[PDB]
């Protein structure tokens, strides 16, 4: 039993809800909070820009120093860092951003990064400002993902769309 409420149940281990992942991470302060990030964490943007102003600029102050010791991530890569004030740990993903040409195939790879972590609130990966469909994102989240994930969905046009197109 956790304390995640309100969630559609899509499989045994995949949940989902329109919902600001803001608001979300805030209320329920999960273990981990998934940021929809680039391989610089530079968190401008889309969930990214949104996680990062909750916390003050600290995830992004917190970022530039993972970045001056280890340098870029890889698409469909991953890093642990702080969840600040909003979660235990930010789990950084980078998924393929089709609007720079990045192939969509990695997106896949993206979501086995959920897997070394046993739940986790989470945005669906590539889509909104990063370009894919989301329709797509949903689809691969569900045949990759294992472990427990709350997925916030900002767009409730979207969200609506997306229960009611789920195979
Ligand atoms: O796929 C990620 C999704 C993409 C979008 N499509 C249409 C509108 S935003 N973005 C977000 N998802 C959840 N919480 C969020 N807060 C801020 C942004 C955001
Ligand atoms: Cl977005």
């Amino acid at each position: 039993v956790n304390s995640f409420s309100g969630y559609l149940k899509l499989t045994d281990n995949v949940y989902i809800k329109n919902a600001d992942i803001v608001e979300e991470a805030k209320k329920v302060k999960p273990t981990v909070v998934v940021n929809a990030a680039n391989v610089y964490l530079k968190h401008g943007g889309g969930v990214a820009g949104a996680l990062n102003k909750a916390t003050n600029n600290a995830m992004q102050v917190e970022s530039d120093d993972y970045i001056a010791t280890n340098g870029p991530l890889k698409v469909g890569g991953s890093c642990v860092l702080s969840g600040h004030n909003l979660a235990k740990h930010c789990l950084h993903v980078v998924g393929p951003n089709v609007n720079k040409g990045e192939d969509i195939q990695l997106l896949k790879s993206a979501y086995e990064n959920f897997n070394q972590h046993e739940v986790l609130l989470a945005p669906l990966l590539s889509a909104g400002i990063f370009g894919a469909d989301p329709i797509h994102s949903l689809r691969v989240c569900v045949d990759t993902v294992r472990t427990n994930v709350y997925l916030a969905v900002f767009d409730k046009n979207l969200y609506d769309k997306l229960v009611s197109s789920f195979l």
